[PDB]
């Protein structure tokens, strides 16, 4: 059963995931103060490009600008994503990735958050937004096909900044 | 109690009375087979706070309608609070002329069944959601009451859609 | 799934309401040592004229005068009562309130007074008495179609004031 | 426990009863077609003058001609019924009825209705309105030293029959 | 639900309103320690049939007193009907000048609990028990609603009862 | 638990008894259109005089008279029940018994009509009236030092009888 | 309801009215501590079939008692029963002197935990168990109703018993 | 796993693989229908403790046979342990030649339906069980390990059942 | 949850996408009736640590074909994890050409079966399974992490089993 | 019952009687703590089938010992059927002299922890254990009765343990 709710405090995480091409240890606590956005994704080696998931990697510093940490995660492992990682942009790899990989081989994460496809043991395409104080804020979930949007996202924290501090204005 | 909102899943069921063209109508998931069905969840109505969220989807429709798209409102209110609400003027902070229904969820029922409500208050989140023809639920947004949806967004995530249901997807 | 019953302790309330148009919060402990009356109704906006609700808010000085608390209630939200009350008489709406309206979006009061019909989520016609103590007297329901007689209300309290006192009737 | 509810068929019942000084059998189905008022009171032979079981009676011509059923009853038996009943009025008795007075000692019917004050096996001052289909109209239950008013009995089952040709009002 | 009553075990424990000398009065079992007690049940007040099987426990009433026996009459009634039959003459049927006490069950607990109650008429059988100084049942006799019950035996049997508590039994 | 009640049929019984000095199976079924009398007695070859056992036997052509059965029972087998039986009275045996005295040394039928002391297997002095029909009439339950009058009785079933034919009347 | 008695487990424990030497004695299974003990049912007292295999337990007791061994008879008889059958002269089918215990389980007690209860019945099945002194049962006999038992056999297995306890096994 | 043995009833069913004239054989229960049938069991096999108990009744058969009557013999152990102690001469602590069949109930079946079964060592206790010919249970023997079985006794026996089957209506 | 996998009993089903010849695949245990079938579990594509144990069974394949017997390796990886780990060169650490069907088990549901789950890392240990021609299980090994296995005693089980499947028991 | 025996948690625990250098001796898991454990199962004891396998494993013990390794033996037999079995020559199908442990399973217990019992005949499927010196185990190998195990296998495995005890983080 999914743990996330609007209002309640994000489901609690630690898992191991890749930053600058080592593995490092990942806690929900370690952004603590910060905005997080955790997005998940379907696997690893796709044929179809990961476009979408490059995005996020490429525009990191506009998240970096407004404090926001970017977390992507997958049921694939930690060493599945290093490789993708060392596979270069031409030969459908990620490249260098700016932001954390997650792995979610225990299905632990995928499950709390509610985003598992049971038949299969893979992530649906969604996406958290936690605030500071660890507090679920946003949920958005797609179906395999459709990708998700930068510019939306970064819409939607903005958003939600803009009113832990305002309230509701113009 | 529980949620049945699943993607890959047939979508929740619903049937209630609406406000559509100033008449009390009668609205089932049914009545939207072979379409594209949106429908979202706002909180309240009469709200201080502008409804500028809400009128977005109705100004825009034509863009709805001429992608094959239905778009369904719903709140907690009743059909008749809707309709107070339509025939007051957007000069006093009313919604006017609605060109979309606007679903009375007085029940709770259609909140409870997509796990949008907000159990404390008997209101709705900000929940927006996707249906295929096939009455298959697509898409989940849910947002906290504060931050309203973009309807380009809602756009880009439909017409990714119906692309996707007839190709493949592609890369290049 | 009803909380009310003669004799025990009338179900505990705590809401927002619109009174003299501003938004405040009710409780019932509020009105201890004051008769209560709490009556329901279905829904803001309705097409029937609201003359039974305005009745009771236009003879409330009658019972101010006998020190009892009249409250009106309904699942519309606190926005929609006053909507409705800045509406004028003349175009069917509530005009000027005297009394406070409770917005009960919980469904909780009418759940707890089990006054829900639960297929539409709107409460029946309902009406409570509570005595100073906190404790139910009376307990009056009608279907949606018919109102409530403020005569009847004002002899039903006059009636248990006096009894509380003096307990028996030569008549 | 109980099994009245607004809107719902109204609970069934078979008991014997005193009316025109004979024991007859009572039953719900006898009043098919009319409007049932069913009224429940504590106790025969009580030091208290039955004022307002005896207005029921001596006004039931008016219930009559709007082809109006009146039933009395409580959880005593028919041979105490009809032993108050052959007490004067002037003795604190019930005199002549002209309406049928239940005896409920199987608690059944007050259960069903949810007047029973359990720690007593007595009948609280409970009202209760049935329409010609036999669905329950209308709820009124009061705490044992307020009694009922035949007028407002009256207003609502004039108003309820009303409804139900017209169904709306202009005022 | 469930009767009480058993043979060498106590009482069931019962606390009720009651008619004595024109006047209403509490009545408890321990009201009675120290002393026999008769309890007997009848179905209903004001009774065309002949009351003077209840009667005859009042009039040979000092002969119960005379052995130190305590004598009640229960029956679902209530304690305003039974002081009305009470105030009634036996020349019109009632019960006249009553020398023990009258309990009202209108609670039905009383009847209940010594399994006297007739469910469907919520009337109690015409039971008749025997409970010692100790608060201990001794007798239990329950009678179908036609047959009235004998002074001569509830006292041959109290007697024997008494006789026995302080000798043992004997044959010649 | 207790399976006799007033206005109910009377629980069934099946067992060996003793009369006329021989083994006899006696059911209830065996009685019907006859009111029967069914007493039971705690044990065998007490000390104190079984005179209130032998008032009935004695006393059986009035009941006879009225067409009406006396069956004794207790918690001792057939065999026990002939021996005392075969005892002679002027050593406080029972002598000739004109009533069947019937062995429950199941403890069923005790059981059935709710008279067993379980502490000690025997049955409490019990006497139940049943009539015609089937149908238990009368309930006497009588703690141990306490016997049971054989006029009471008579009154008792003869009043019932009478109830029978004329409903309520003197 | 269920056996208690289980080889090597504790005998289950018993305490009741017997006869011996013609009085009414209480027996209890701890006042045969540092001793072994043999316990036999028998189904029914004044039983027309030969009672003399009983009989003989009680003739030869003197060989038990040489051997420090308690012997006990029981059934689902009085205690009554049990010293009127013991009156009776063995010459009209009785049990005449016995030097043994006769212990009354109108209870059903001490069959159902020693599982020799006929439950039909309500009697005792031809049992015999042997204990130790330390009160651990060593031996299960139980026969049908038509087969008696030996006190030959009773013999040789409980000096079996205390050979063993001693020594072990002597190859 | 409890008890499946009564008096009275029919005896538990058993089938297994046993040891008879040297070879291996199945064994039923319904072998022996209208014989009667002493079935004994013992804990283990190559003890120290000389098998002359079992022995006794593998030498004494001869007595059985002339009843009509089946002696099976039963233990925890395997038919390979069963044979290897056959094959064993007496005079080396075996069995030597069986006129009688052994059972091996390595499973722990049938110990645990005559509840002879010792659960913290797995082995039989010395058990001793007559069935009749209608297969009914008609004698329990159950023995602690130290003490041995008669085969006076069980003979004894068996002639009592076969009389009493006869006539019955005893007077010894 | 529970493990399926029993000796002497039917191996648990399964039915998965897998990577043979550099294609995608669906796999069945059905397939293989009628012959030996060797099914083993490794914990994770893209390993630091040298996959030449796995490897060892696709170069060696030659000699379980020449049996007539399936080699079925499997992971909780998906099936596009191992066609790029096939499709990386043994120089790089990579699996290379692969002679045997390589198994997704992304589902858990085939390393559940076998009760080979790690639970904490959602990865499968070293478990390897030999199932007869008729589908029943024969042989379950299942090693720690670190420990790997031998292709030789695979190969001297499985013709073990082959040989003793025809002859029995050569003394 | 189910089975105990899991890789990574504590092996199962045991206490039996076990036969060593000709005489009965008392065998706990906790008597190897700090070394490596071997526990082998076989079906049973007097089998036509050579126990070679067995014999390998008694044969081959100084590479066990010398690699500090204890190794066990185990069968639902007795520790008598095992001491006979031990005194049997080779020559004559026996085990011989034995430089391990063998142990007596007889009520089943050890077998069902391991999950190595066939109910169906109460005998151990051919299964092989490796514990570490903190008593965890390592290795399950369980064959179905016609395959045996092989010596150079469980040595090849011990010290594959052996050496990642030491370093781990291989690259073979
Ligand atoms: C997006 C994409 C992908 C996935 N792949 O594989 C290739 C390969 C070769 C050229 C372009 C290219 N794109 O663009
Ligand atoms: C009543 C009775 C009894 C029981 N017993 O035993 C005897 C014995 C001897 C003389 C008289 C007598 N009575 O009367």
């Amino acid at each position: 059963m999914s743990k996330a709710f609007i209002g309640k405090p994000a489901p609690d995480f630690a898992t191991k995931a890749v930053f600058d091409g080592d593995f490092v240890d990942v806690k929900l606590s370690d952004y603590k103060g910060k905005y997080v956005v955790l997005f998940f994704y379907p696997l690893d080696f796709t044929f179809v490009c990961p476009t979408e998931i490059i995005a996020f990697s490429d525009r990191f510093p506009e998240f970096k600008n407004l404090n926001v940490a970017v977390l992507a995660c997958s049921t694939d492992s930690v060493f599945s994503h290093l490789a993708w990682i060392n596979t270069p942009r031409k030969h459908g790899g990620l490249g260098d990735m700016k932001i954390p990989v997650l792995a979610d081989t225990n299905h632990q994460i995928a499950k709390d958050y509610g985003v598992l496809k049971d038949d299969e043991g893979i992530a649906y395409r969604g996406l958290f937004i936690i605030d500071p104080k660890g507090i679920l804020r946003q949920i958005t979930i797609n179906d395999l096909p459709v990708g998700r949007s930068v510019d939306e996202t970064l819409r939607l924290v903005q958003a939600f900044q803009y009113t832990d501090k305002h309230g509701e204005v113009c």
